[PDB]
């Protein structure tokens, strides 16, 4: 039984649709007319072909009055691929705005490519204007939107903790976790893409024998069946690795949405440097079908982590001449532990190669230590310069990393002797050619001295 209606009822309606950058299209299946106390029905002559047809659920007019919760989903469907089907036009319905309509019986739907934020297409939406309220009518009908909006987040799993930010020695491994919502759709969708790319820089070795771990709660992923794996490398030695989905496979899993888990290892030609710098980062990108009725309708979310790390170099020198560099001197460098590190050095060249032993020092007396993270080392005088004597004790360092407002690193840090050796003494950072910038920590060696004999 509908409301009465009233003498001032207005001869037009309106439909207010809130979806930022969004435009929606309604399309007017019937009329409504006042006949008495009541609003009767005819149908839309461009529409009327939608009746009593085979391969749209062959509705008829006296069966929208008694419909299903579902059926009326599904009859919105089928009214949709209709009015795609026959390139039905329609009136555009503008954002945050009250959009004046004839009264009757609309379908509405999210016909734009693009919209603002992260949200996909709404599902099609059917109403009616005026709608009922109780014991009157409502002309200025609102419709929220029925769509989803997904998420996306890269972390470093370092010590069971997330972090945006961490670091390490070279030749040791960075674990990275991506959280991501996936987006849902209405049934009758199909061509959706749901697709990661990951970028490494040149400092990252992505493992190729762990590889990806892909997970929904429970769920394990298969490879080759569910997602392939692409991986190329690039000339400025980045790796880019996409992961591309088989959307129908994943799609029963959205309530626990997807987990990627991998990692790679820290390189030989990682960024090695003491002032703030982007790092040796892992970027995630993922691609995903905003309105799947609209050709190349897509969004994307990114997120990104980076990874440190530091050295030092040895300038080898004369006790009571700075100026005399010695050559040939060695020297081990020894973490908190006693455990030996930075087993990559710089060529005679300027390339970073491994360090098998020692670091034996230049004929300008200098030996590097590359790729460390920050803490307490010890460096200790394996082996003197000929002629001279050996250090008493290891030249104790710790490297403090700079950190930011939110806890994270930024690539700077400070160095300093911690246990008060006056054999050594913090000079100028070294610059390297390629970049990097070292510590500098000098070392002297004393001289032994015959005495006169008469």
């Amino acid at each position: 039984m509908t409301p009465s209606i009233s003498k001032d009822a207005p001869i037009k309606g309106s439909i207010t649709i809130s979806k930022k950058g969004a435009t929606f299209t309604a399309y007017k299946l019937l009329d409504a007319i006042k006949s008495g106390d009541a609003y009767e029905y005819s149908v839309n002559s461009d529409l009327k072909d939608f009746f009593n047809n085979s391969n749209y659920g062959s509705y008829s007019q006296e069966s929208i009055q008694k419909l299903n919760g579902e059926q009326v989903k599904e009859f919105a469907i089928n009214l949709h691929k209709y009015i795609l089907e026959n390139k039905k036009s329609g009136q555009e319905l503008k954002d945050g705005q009250k959009n004046t309509v004839d009264l009757g019986y609309y379908l509405v739907t999210e016909t734009s490519s693009d919209s603002e934020g992260a949200a996909v297409a709404s599902t099609p939406i059917i109403v009616s204007v005026p709608q009922v309220s109780g014991d009157s009518w409502n002309y200025d009908v609102t419709i929220n939107p029925k769509d989803n909006t997904p998420i996306l987040e890269k972390n470093i799993v370092k010590e069971n903790q997330r972090v945006k930010t961490s670091s390490e020695n070279i030749g040791d491994v960075v674990k990275y976790e991506v959280k991501a919502s996936i987006p849902v759709y209405q049934k009758n969708a199909q061509n959706i893409m749901y697709k990661f790319t990951d970028t490494m820089s040149k400092g990252l070795t992505y493992d190729e024998k762990t590889g990806f771990k892909v997970t929904s709660g429970d769920k394990v992923f298969a490879k080759d069946t569910d997602y392939t794996v692409d991986v190329k490398k690039q000339e400025d030695g980045s790796t880019v690795i996409t992961i591309n989905f088989v959307y129908e496979n994943i799609k029963a899993y959205a309530e626990t949405g997807i987990t990627l888990n991998y990692q790679a290892t820290l390189n030989k030609d990682a960024v090695i440097s003491n002032k703030e710098n982007l790092g040796n980062t892992n970027n995630i990108q993922l691609d995903y079908t905003n309105n799947p009725h609209v050709k190349d309708s897509y969004k994307k979310l990114t997120d990104k982590v980076t990874t440190y790390t530091f050295g030092f170099g040895i300038t080898k020198v004369d006790s009571e001449l700075n100026s005399k560099l010695l050559q040939g001197a060695e020297f081990s460098v020894k973490d908190a532990g006693g455990k030996i590190v930075a087993k990559y050095t710089y060529d005679e060249k300027g390339q970073v190669v491994y360090l098998s032993g020692n670091g034996v020092t230049n004929s300008k007396g200098i030996t590097t230590f590359l790729g460390l993270k920050e803490g307490k080392y010890f460096i200790t005088e394996e082996v003197a310069p000929s002629g001279y004597s050996l250090l008493k004790n290891p030249v104790e360092v710790t490297i403090t990393a700079n950190k930011d407002e939110s806890g994270n690193y930024t690539g700077a840090a400070t160095i300093e002797i911690s246990n008060g050796n006056k054999a050594g003494q913090i000079i100028n950072d070294i610059s390297e050619k390629d970049g990097n910038i070292l510590f500098n920590v000098q070392i002297e060696n004393h001289a032994g001295f015959s005495l006169p004999s008469t």
